[PDB]
């Protein structure tokens, strides 16, 4: 219970569901996602995902509390989290270029958060695997230390490895069309196999890594900010437009020939290709991507 101890400052955005405000909790800046009684289901689902035992991780948005005022107003349901002044990765990459170190910090942090989300921990204080289903640069926040954290669990799915039960709402195609994996675009995805969701998140993470790498400046040389497929689909692409490029034409975002000249960009490009296979079962796992980027950061003396 926390809502009565928070002063709402200003609205900062609107999620898939709910409105996000910057607030102050006993002087500390917090983010508050507010929902009306009408979106009780989306509030309830996100609060449930956040309350998962052992989910806390520096690269997953820090949950503080969920509250219900039972007042019948637009401030009835609360989800209170940490506040990150920079906002999202999309805005960050539009404003700034990054150094090789900065790129590795953004990529490794995203992979670390997704590996934690995907990881099944067996025990008493155990953890079920979770898939995001809408990973994109607009759903990643940039912290003051230059690392990322994943947010917006409104479409997330939880697995029960014992009874094969998938906690899913809705049990159909969701997400941002631009970032949908080929198997999602062509309806071949096996919705009863939890691994399918993890594989689709990996494909989307590969597209986010391409967005970051384009902004990696070495001696002032870098690319302008673009969304994946900016050159191949119109703004707000339909499922048909995406299917033609991704499934039929087998196209992926172009990897600049100049990324082969830098070891960090070579490692990033190899990870992207191995996230992008049409065969989802051949893609890398988030844990393996995390450890590849961790080894590179360790050897190069990059500390997080």
């Amino acid at each position: 219970t926390i809502a009565r101890d928070i002063v709402l400052q200003e609205s900062v955005g609107k999620g898939r569901f709910g409105e996000v405000w910057r607030g102050k909790w006993r002087g500390e800046e917090v983010a508050v996602k507010i929902f009306s009684s009408r979106e009780e289901r989306s509030w309830f689902r996100e609060a449930e995902i956040f309350q998962t035992v052992m989910l806390r991780h520096e690269n997953i948005l820090g949950f503080i509390a969920a509250d219900n005022k039972d007042n019948g107003t637009w401030t009835q349901l609360w989800l209170v989290t940490d506040f990150h002044e920079h906002g999202n990765l999309f805005d960050y990459l539009n404003r700034y270029t990054v150094t090789v170190e900065g790129m590795i910090k953004l990529a490794l942090s995203t992979a670390s958060g997704l590996a934690h989300l995907h990881m099944e921990i067996v025990g008493t204080q155990g953890k079920p695997a979770i898939a995001h289903r809408d990973l994109k640069s607009k759903n990643i926040l940039v912290k003051k230390n230059g690392t990322c954290c994943i947010c917006d669990f409104g479409l997330a799915v939880r697995h029960d490895s014992a009874t094969d039960t998938i906690d899913i709402a809705p049990n159909h195609r969701v997400g941002t069309k631009r970032y949908m994996a080929p198997e999602v675009l062509d309806d071949s995805i096996n919705m009863k196999h939890f691994e399918s969701f993890k594989r689709a998140d990996i494909y989307a993470m590969g597209l986010v890594f391409w967005e970051i790498a384009r902004r990696c400046s070495i001696g002032g040389i870098h690319e302008d900010y673009q969304l994946p497929y900016y050159d191949l689909v119109p703004s707000d692409p339909s499922v048909e437009e995406m299917r033609k490029v991704v499934c039929e034409q087998k196209l992926r975002p172009n990897i600049p020939n100049r990324w082969q000249s830098c070891e960090a960009l070579r490692v990033m490009a190899k990870i992207m290709r191995e996230c992008w296979y049409a065969n989802g079962a051949a893609r890398l796992t988030a844990l393996r991507i995390k450890k590849t980027l961790s080894q590179l950061s360790q050897q190069e003396g990059i500390k997080m």
